[PDB]
C-alpha cells in the first residue's frame, strides 16, 4: 500500500533515551521508515528549546494534504544544518526512536510509504 495507518506515541523531549535515527540524512530517512514500519517510532511535538535537546539530522513528519478516517496524510522530511531533503506542509512532530518511554497521547497518521 502507497500509504500505511499507524497511531504514534507522543513522547516528552526530557524522556527520549534515543535522540535521532543516525549520522546521514539517508540514514536517518531509512532508520526512520524501518522504525515506522516496525512500530518502534515515536513523535515529539516541535515547541521552544525541542529540537536542541534532539540530535541532527532530525526527520519531521509534515501534512501532505488537508484526514481520511481520523489519520492526518504525512510524509518524512529530513533536515541538516538548516537545510531540508522533501518539501511538505506543516510539522506535526520529530521522529525519535521509541525504546519503551511512556506516551503523554497517541497521534494517528496516514504514512506515504
Amino acid at each position: 500500500k502507497t500509504h500505511v495507518q499507524l497511531s504514534l506515541p507522543v513522547l516528552q523531549v526530557r524522556d527520549v533515551l534515543v535522540r535521532g535515527f543516525g549520522d546521514s540524512v539517508e540514514e536517518v530517512l531509512s532508520e526512520a521508515r524501518q522504525h515506522l514500519k516496525d512500530g518502534t517510532c515515536g513523535l515529539v511535538e516541535v515547541e521552544k528549546g525541542v529540537l536542541p535537546q534532539l540530535e541532527q539530522p532530525y526527520v519531521f513528519i509534515k501534512r501532505s494534504d488537508a484526514a481520511p478516517h481520523g489519520h492526518v496524510m504525512v510524509e518524512l522530511v529530513a533536515e541538516l544544518e538548516g537545510i531540508q531533503y522533501g518539501r511538505s506542509g506543516e510539522t506535526l512532530g520529530v521522529l525519535v526512536p521509541h525504546v519503551g518511554e511512556i506516551p503523554v497521547a497517541y497521534r494517528k497518521v496516514l504514512l506515504r510509504k
